[PDB]
């Protein structure tokens, strides 16, 4: 909407205060004019017709329990968006400085989140498998990246494609909440997952198996579950780009880690310039490699250690 830029106050989901860019033109809207063509958050309304409408508030503050989705939907899209332009000199998912849309309170008790095709979408979950999804910011940097995705490599979401596809966005939603500098991890969904039981998460990149995601391409899933185990197969690239980070011995496989930033300029190489909508993970290892080696140099400490955490993983 036409108005002028504001700055609200509000709290997010876990509580925490933070300011937040609006518009105001008679209301004060969730339309962040600082990035980009716009960030836009939308109030679904228990319902699943989207968008739903431009989250609208009359005072500028957001501090009821119902808004709370919406100040870290918002929030966090703005902390994403800031890692692609500062980090990857990308603008917005397209490259082109899309309006970044996403709505809050889908549906009843929905325990997801979701990029539609055009939008991010969260579910508020239904306060036992999850609290409202867009209190993670590994959550929200994970859809984002889904778009992303979807406008450069493209991979096709189903079996091995489709796996790379979630350890990308894994990938990057971790790396967007280590850039934030809150309680960073390589556990995916913490935040935000089974509010009643402590100390765990959805998935692991560090240890995939602690949840039964594997961890070496040996135990891959290949049954036809989860679009071909896009959830779950993601756990062998998530493993190899923790390696190739932290470093560790795995199945007896040493890996010197070269740390986040690299892993990060790596994978978004590989993302951007190497992967196709059919890579597989052979392919991927290849990607990695070439981009590693265009970054770093053949002969670059970068380039043996992302060899070496594809070994450790079982893919060749
Ligand atoms: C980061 C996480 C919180 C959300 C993440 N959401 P996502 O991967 O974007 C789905 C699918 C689709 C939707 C719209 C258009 C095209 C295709 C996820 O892992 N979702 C899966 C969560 C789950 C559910 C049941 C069993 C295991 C895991
Ligand atoms: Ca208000
Ligand atoms: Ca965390
Ligand atoms: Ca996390
Ligand atoms: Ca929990
Ligand atoms: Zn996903």
């Amino acid at each position: 909407i036409t108005g002028t830029s504001t700055v609200g106050v509000g709290r997010g989901v876990l509580g925490d205060q933070k300011n937040i860019n609006t518009t105001y033109s008679t209301y004060y809207y969730l339309q962040d004019n600082t990035r980009g063509n716009g960030i836009f958050t939308y109030d679904a309304k228990y319902r699943t017709t989207l968008p739903g409408s431009l989250w609208a508030d009359a005072d500028n503050q957001f501090f009821a329990s119902y808004d709370a989705p919406a100040v870290d939907a918002h929030y966090y899209a703005g902390v994403t968006y800031d890692y692609y332009k500062n980090v990857h000199n990308r603008l917005s998912y397209d490259g082109n400085n899309a309006a970044i849309r996403s709505s809050v309170h889908y549906s009843q008790g929905y325990n997801n989140a979701f990029w539609n095709g055009s939008q991010m979408v969260y579910g508020d979950g239904d306060g036992q498998t999850f609290i409202p999804l867009s209190g993670g910011i590994d959550v929200v940097a994970h859809e984002l990246t889904h778009a992303v995705t979807d406008y450069t490599a493209g991979l096709i979401y189903q079996n091995e494609s489709g796996a790379i596809n979630e350890a990308i966005s894994d990938i990057f939603g971790t790396l967007v909440e280590f850039y934030a500098n809150k309680n960073p991890d390589w556990e995916i969904g913490e935040d935000v997952y089974t509010p009643g039981i402590s100390g765990d998460s959805l998935r692991s990149m560090s240890d995939p198996a602690k949840y039964g995601d594997p961890d070496h391409y040996s135990k891959r899933y290949t049954g036809t579950q989860d679009n071909g185990g896009v959830h779950i197969n993601s756990g062998i690239i998530n493993k190899a780009a923790y390696l190739i980070s932290q470093g560790g011995t795995h199945y007896g496989v040493s890996v010197v880690g070269i740390g986040r930033d690299k892993l990060g300029k790596i994978f978004y190489r590989a993302l951007t310039q190497y992967l196709t909508p059919t890579s597989n993970f052979s392919q991927l290892r290849a990607a990695a490699v070439q981009s590693a080696t265009d970054l770093y140099g053949s002969t670059s400490q970068e380039v043996a250690s992302v060899k070496q955490a594809f070994d450790a993983v079982g893919v060749k």
